[PDB]
């Protein structure tokens, strides 16, 4: 890859005096320049809500990292999330911000890595931020990051990732940005380290009704009042996140029904504080999602 | 200890079968009952607001753990904090909770085991989350939680407390609640585990000033056009964590005019992209606090 190696040299000269290890080379040829991206944000139509808060999360600490680095009260995020229905151009718009910043664009394709190289592989994932590190500004982009890393070996990696992840953070010219169709299934040790979040776009009322019924799939309905069609109509504006807690929501409403009977038996001597009695958390019912449906407000 | 254990054995008639190592002995001393707390929510005027989220996050998990475990759509948090000015009663609130939820209560004094066992206290440290783990439910306090661990050795004791605290995660008998004067202070890596927060009660104008006079500290303000006494006058309900968003916003419009004039330069040929130029960015103004008061709203 000297041809590659070639063209980075040039566009900043200090670069010449860098020199990569094994490893580094062989992940070399999966960078992609500025000057190879071939989309802006001008050809993605509906970034008007989002252009602002992009520039003060990406752009800008990209562009301008010697502010980030001088200014205390000035951190650039440890990891971007986009994230929006499917069909909604979440990848598309990371090498948007990528071009928009003129930083490198690394695409991790984790399988490819996992497939190639086993066991070795850490020291891959290892290399990868190094080489990030050496050619900085350089966003490095994990695509579908609800099935990123998942037996226990797949955890090892993940333990790896994660202080690698915590490296970069004294590093305002390395990002972190992920991308996902299912937000609700990320994995929580990857959404504390995405503190931006842009929700690209919203889902319709048949993507409202898949994320409902993938999240209501392991609780128990009633088998006469509930109405998934019903509740998936009368949520437009609700993001998937927004959904999660319509069901956080509506489970509440239930268990509070529970612990207040759980509690009047308690209280009128009927049973034991230990004792297992006919308390079992009721099947959720339609109108414990209508009647809380503010929680999109909070 | 052997009284101490013959208390909690009447209480759970389950823990007579259970048997505790050599380190979880010596902090059996440490374990404060329930029926010991003398404080409830009744002898603590203002918490009128929180007791809603208080049960919803504390309270219930720790009474109504069957619930949390066995619904999928429930989740009790991982730690909770609780913040405010000096002089809130954070102490008392938490040993309230504990009482409120008949939960046993654990308050760690770092200082106390670091100085007891030296370079053995994360042996103390480990035994002490089995050991909350075993008289569940349990809630693991720590104050003054900005100064919890802080040179090498006291960073061994945060990896290996952070394995310990993500460890209780499928544990909804378990809490830890963190509570804190200086919520800016806390490490980053403790306020990725604190989700829920709550405000016990607001900054005075006097509070607000020396708030504000810790953020600024080493931020470069300007000699003729800056106020302290009017900003602080001026931030009424904002509370430490939203002075903090309102010296970000204004640092935020500093850098702004600097990448202003910067793209200026570079776009008129005046100066090379990694040229060193007179570009710093500028000391900060009254205004740029003035202008970003709405940030307490965001």
């Amino acid at each position: 890859a000297s041809l590659q190696w070639e063209k980075l040299v040039k566009r900043s000269p200090a670069l010449a005096e860098v020199t990569l290890d094994a490893y580094e080379r062989t992940i070399l040829s999966s960078i992609v320049t500025p000057d190879e991206i071939n989309i802006t944000f001008q050809d993605i139509g509906g970034l008007d809500p989002l252009i602002s808060d992009l520039h003060e999360s990406v752009i800008y600490p990209l562009m301008m990292p010697e502010v980030y680095s001088n200014s205390p009260l000035l951190q650039a995020p440890s990891g971007v999330l986009l994230y929006g229905p499917p069909g909604c151009g979440k990848t598309m718009l990371a090498k948007a911000l990528a071009k928009e910043s003129g930083a490198n664009f690394i695409s991790i394709r984790m399988s490819s890595i996992m497939d190639k190289w086993y066991g070795e592989s850490n020291k891959i994932v290892d290399a990868m931020f190094s080489l990030a590190n050496k050619l900085q500004p350089c966003i490095i982009f994990i695509d579908e990051i609800d099935s990123f890393l998942r037996h226990e070996v797949t955890a090892t990696l993940k333990a790896e990732f994660m202080t690698l992840w915590d490296g970069l953070l004294n590093n305002g010219r390395v990002m972190i940005i992920g991308a996902t169709n299912r937000i609700n299934d990320i994995d929580d040790a990857f959404l504390r380290r995405l503190p931006k979040r842009f929700l690209v776009s919203l889902p319709g009322s048949d993507q409202r009704y898949k994320i409902l019924s993938v999240l209501l799939k392991d609780t128990k309905l009633d088998e006469d009042e509930f109405d998934l069609q019903l509740i998936a109509d009368n949520t437009k504006g609700f993001s998937g996140s927004d959904l999660k807690e319509l069901c956080r929501e509506a489970a509440l409403d239930a268990a509070k029904e529970y612990i207040k009977q759980k509690r009047q038996l308690i209280d009128s001597g009927t049973i034991d504080v230990n004792d297992t009695s006919s308390l079992k958390i009721r099947p959720l019912k339609t109108k414990d999602f209508t009647s809380g449906l503010e929680v999109l407000f909070q």
